């Protein structure tokens, strides 16, 4: 009982996720999803300088 | 038997667990994680300036 107590222990310290590190990454890639999309949408602007100087 | 008492006493102050103290412990690191959680939850939040902004 003993050593089935330790290797599960560490067992999760290798195959288990980080709940507080996880949802941090899953935040800051929400927020640069959100910039990368208005950026893109304004860059597929640009060839219409052409017309002004058309 | 006088000494068997007396030694059993001994032993228990150096292996045995407090209560009262131990109680306390407990009940301070309960409000701590609950302090901590929504600590961290309202830190995820911080990138979400740039969206403002943008």
């Amino acid at each position: 009982a003993n050593t089935q107590a330790n290797v599960a222990d560490a067992k999760s310290r290798i195959v288990d996720v980080d709940f507080a590190k996880e949802t941090s990454q899953m935040t800051k890639n929400q927020v640069l999803q959100q910039t990368g999309s208005a950026m893109l949408a304004q860059a597929n602007q640009l060839p219409q300088v052409a017309l002004s100087l058309l």
